[PDB]
């Protein structure tokens, strides 16, 4: 109410020293209601300042000047100017404008984007500003599309400078938090457009078991339900809730073997064309809404019907959960239009996500992108996604920039959905950033070629394939604990670099480098190798410190920009001296939480991690060489310990504390090892090898290696050459 | 031409000549204002390096050693002494790497690798610095020639090129600084040792002259125009040349045909990154790979 | 004017500026006190320590309250008060649409360093006078990024020597001044001959202004105003007539290396013209590829 003030037909909210709301109202009436967008306009009292005069006033805050001189909002009656130099004259908002430095935010789906599509923009800026228009229906208090704001113009101004952290934080708590997700949701899953039985479905679940790949989900796709079946005077069989009987004769009985498996299990639900009289709900949904079954009235999909929403939970998805179905994947394509205005992708996450919590707590959906707030309904799923190097060269940039708009949970097709063409190394790679995405969903087309089943490639591949499926399960407690850390902080899971290091302009130069949690950094490498090193690379920035391969224990002395080189089974991700990261010691167990974590410790500075459980907290301390790990709770729960390279601790219960001073610091990796192994695999001279190997050998000065290798023809092995030099320096 | 007449000047003779062609001649003011003065510039060298060559002269018919030698006649077990095929020594005092190759337009400089021994060596020129034993690219424009001394190295210079004079008058004995070192002048009528032993540089003669010797030690003219045998202590003179990393990199950038959106970002990280390592790693992200090498050998002297 | 700067205290006084929060003086050209204040209490103090005149230097958009370009108000009303100060008085500033040729100079601004704005630049300024702007002062020798190569850099300063205006400037780059000495033996003294030529063609550019000011007349005209229904007129875009008495067909490409020389196609009107420095002959009527070292400029007179 001190935050509130009106002027002219304006009304501004001054909810933090950098978040502005701003209305106009024809009718002198503004909006106390919530939006599709904003669930909360609730904020702590802030101090500012107000110059108001006859005809104009200006709000000021530490971070900003927001000048109204009256009327209708124009670009020259409603402006800001921010209190930052970021810029030399893109400091100032005039509103229906765009200014530079957006770092953008994401956009509804991937559907047939071969590389890179354009993105709507976010509420970070390089120039410390960004408007958030809220442009939604109003809600009833209990969530349902209540009409048209009173507030016919309604604006957010963020003017946080370069505190994204900040700023995503606070627009959380406008548009509501993340949901905690369920454990299950991060775990592998199984996904393909693939005509499937029950038999078949179940054989293909044990041999991934036999195979030592971890499952958390089972995905059925369309195929589940009736579509050649269905005859053409009802259109196609996309839309489908009738299982095919051939395929699935006992569906509650394949869902039961499914659940003894330890999956959950989801269908895909093409909506579009709701219930038509061939289905097998038809019947009852015609009693329920009155339909004309003698003229085959359609049930036509309409979300904003409130009769038509029962209908479809109570009595086309009801029958399909109680033979067993944990989780709907919603799969709208059909585009925006509604009598109301609201868009039924919105209506369908808004509404499902809703009605998901009565089966299942912190239960989830799989929909795509539905605007600002749809972060309230994951998970995310980006959808057909053309199988290319340009399409997975575009995607962690993709991930990371979505934070940017707090829609942290993204699951993309893993190897890419459709059309494009077979490499096994892009398939490899994409399942490499598909681990380290917030989501890791195998999925493919309806191609006889497409499948990701890791047998489906040499053994090479194949191993490699299983090793990261199994790193997947391993990281679940990380990957769980940001979970809860999103849920109850508003922190993404994946952060673009400028959210650590808002001043560094290398942040800003690396689109696909990434923090994976808080102990983790990535740097996926989404070319093809170069086939004379037999190696892909990227160029990696390495912030200030000291940075350690978190496979190999190779190291690096930053602040450096560095292309690294890595063979198609290797990934470059990266922790600095003093992280400590937890791994589940039993990927392939069937168990609610692990019985047993390794703490894997790297050295040469002070750190900690809080590992946050369903039913626990624990801290992993790391100070003056002293590992402490205690609990809020007790349990059988066995500790192991790696600092570096060696198994210090094995199985070991409940709390404790040991000295590490006086153990082995360093890792194994060496220059030598790995000089001899990138010449080996090279498709180079054997004298060129011979040369390098002996010169780099009896040359004793670091400058004169460098000056050695800065000869050498092959540019591109000299940037390997030199990578091995500088972790070796 | 202005390349062929730098080896020329630093080869066993200096004979400008030429074909029938109108086209043809090798006069310096057939070429622009640039290419003249350089060309003047090598041919005044020449006169200069008289008394060297003399010197060297009178060891050939004396004791059989050549004034050209390649490197592989003083470094016989070195594998890089047989793969530097237009380098070679020039007398005991210079190694010289001529370029031989068309400048990079990029650049404005043309390249030549130089196998640099054991020791400390100084561009003759500049004094630009090397560390050896290394091969390293190295880079001048097209008025400037690769030729280097060791720490230690004596080189009289006659210093009235231009006068009509039997034997010189005056005498620069060229110190280059970091070690001992000596010079013998065989001369028609007379011999002078100069010697440079921990810091002190001595000049006799078998017979006296009213010859005026001038003494450049690194950078500085230490004694101008004296007469007779003498000695004079350089320990506490300014040992250290003027080349700088920072002046010649500024130079490299200025000349060079690339974007100024490069040259301002390559001065501004090299500028601004301390460590010697991290300068390196900076420049080995240069998209231009020739840039990157002439990148590397300002850092290399600079290190 | 924000309340760190020098005349704030005297403006925030004028205009009733609540000091203590440190309210700006935001620009507003619309506002009768705020121009007075501009000029009178900003400018004011400048003009007195002797600033001869002012480049108005304005990138930040077409947006006003009263639908006005600002840049139209800074040119209209800074012209009209720099009259005060010096008679016959100029600005400095980018185009503000037709009529504003009334407040020269024209300042074209942050072109990109290349042969290919080079290339645009002739016309571009000869074209100009269709709308009657017939004062473009462009940066010579071209603003900021692009590519070093001191023959674009003489190219530029060549043409710059036969335009409206010739005015050296260049980026916050350490590596792009115009000063001559920057550049080769060669590249400076053929600079510094052409910067003297300048001076010396300073009668022959006062003239042609009094007769802009007096009859209408550009002193850069296209070939079609002297050649109407020549189709030839329409074919040189980078030609120009210079005056009255002087036709320039700059080279704005880059020299064969195999000639050492540049070249641009001219078309020569009907009657005998001369290489304005050399004397060379050229019958016209006809259409003839002509070759310059990058030291020399095809600039043509005809007899009489
Ligand atoms: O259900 C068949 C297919 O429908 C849509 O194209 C979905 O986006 C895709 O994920 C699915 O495999």
């Amino acid at each position: 109410n001190n935050n509130i003030i009106k002027f002219d037909k304006a009304r501004f909210t001054v909810l933090t020293e950098h978040l502005i709301r701003i209305e106009y109202s024809e009718t002198g009436e503004f909006e106390e209601r919530m939006t599709q967008m904003v669930q909360n306009r609730e904020f702590s009292e802030v101090n500012f300042d107000i110059i108001e005069k006859e005809e104009t006033i200006e709000i000021i805050t530490s971070t900003v000047h927001l000048y109204y001189n009256g009327g209708e909002f124009t670009n020259a009656s409603l402006f800001a100017d921010v209190k930052f130099n970021f810029s030399v004259y893109s400091n100032r908002w005039y509103f229906g404008e765009k200014s530079d430095g957006n770092l953008k935010g994401t956009t509804r789906t991937l559907d047939m984007i071969d590389g890179e599509c354009p993105l709507e923009d976010g509420i970070m800026s390089k120039n410390g500003f960004a408007v958030l228009a809220d442009k939604g229906k109003v809600l009833t208090e209990v969530g349902d599309i209540a009409g048209n704001s009173v507030s016919t113009i309604d604006l957010y101004l963020f003017a946080y400078g370069r505190d994204y952290r900040q700023a995503l934080k606070d627009f959380y708590q406008l548009t509501g938090n993340t949901p905690k997700l369920p454990r299950f949701a991060l775990g592998n899953w199984w996904s393909r457009y693939y005509d499937y039985s029950d038999k078949s479905y179940l054989a293909l679940m044990d041999k991934f078991t036999d195979k030592k790949v971890p499952l958390s989900v089972s995905v059925i796709d369309m195929d589940w339900h009736k579509v050649s079946e269905v005859p053409s005077r009802f259109g196609s069989g996309w839309t489908g809730y009738s299982w095919n009987k051939k395929l699935f004769p006992n569906p509650e009985n394949f869902i039961d073997e499914l659940h003894q498996r330890k999956l959950k299990v989801t269908l895909n639900d093409h909506p579009a064309d709701g219930i038509r009289a061939f289905e097998d709900p038809y019947p009852q949904v015609a009693q329920t809404l009155d339909l004309n079954t003698e003229l085959e009235e359609a049930a036509k999909f309409d979300f904003d019907n409130l009769k038509f929403r029962k209908a479809y939970f109570e009595e086309v998805h009801g029958p399909l959960e109680k033979e067993g179905v944990d989780f709907w994947w919603i799969d709208w394509q059909q585009g925006a239009i509604s009598k109301s205005g609201v868009d039924p992708l919105w209506l369908l996450n808004h509404y499902q996500y809703q009605n998901a919590q009565k089966k299942h707590k912190n239960n989830i959906i799989l929909s795509r992108y539905a605007g600002p707030g749809s972060h309230r309904y994951p998970l995310g799923f980006s959808g057909d996604s053309v199988i290319s190097w340009a399409s997975l060269d575009f995607q962690p940039y993709f991930t990371s920039t979505a934070s940017n708009i707090g829609y942290t949970w993204w699951s993309h097709d893993i190897g890419g959905h459709m059309q494009g063409y077979k490499d096994a190394e892009l398939s490899l790679r994409w399942l490499q950033f598909g681990v380290f995405s917030p989501i890791n969903r195998l999925h493919s087309s309806k191609s006889e070629f497409t499948s990701k089943e890791p047998w489906h490639f040499d053994a090479v591949i194949e191993q490699s394939m299983i090793d990261f499926l199994q790193l997947r399960h391993q990281l679940i407690p990380y990957l769980y604990s940001a979970n809860l850390i999103t849920a109850s902080e508003g922190r993404a899971l994946v952060e673009p670099l400028y959210y650590e290091y808002p001043m560094e302009e290398e942040a800003y130069q690396h689109r696909n480098q990434y923090l994976f949690g808080e102990q983790l950094m990535v740097a996926p490498i989404t070319e093809k190798m170069n086939s004379l090193l037999q190696m892909g690379s990227v160029e990696v920035w390495f912030p200030e410190g000291t940075w350690y391969d978190f496979f190999s224990g190779q190291p690096y002395d930053g602040k450096v920009s560095l292309k690294v080189y890595r063979e198609i089974t290797e990934m470059p991700v990266f922790a600095k001296a003093g992280a400590i990261i937890p791994l589940d010691k039993n990927p392939l167990k069937k168990e609610e939480i692990p019985s047993e974590i390794i703490w894997k410790i790297f050295p040469g500075a002070d750190g900690e991690y809080l590992l946050l459980e369903e039913d626990n907290e624990t801290k992993a301390e790391f100070v003056n060489g002293i590992f402490t790990v205690t609990s809020k709770k007790e349990s059988s729960r066995k500790h192991t310990i790696i600092y570096g390279e060696h198994e210090i601790v094995s199985a070991k219960r409940g709390e404790f504390s040991i000295d590490l001073n006086g153990k082995e610091e360093n890792f194994d990796w060496n220059f030598s090892t790995a000089l001899f192994r990138r010449l080996d695999i090279a498709e180079i001279s054997y004298e060129q090898k011979d040369e390098i190997l002996q010169q780099l050998s009896l040359i004793e000065e670091h400058e004169k290696q460098v000056a050695f290798i800065k000869t050498n023809e092959n540019q591109e092995l000299q940037n390997s050459l030199f990578e091995l030099l500088y972790s070796g320096k």
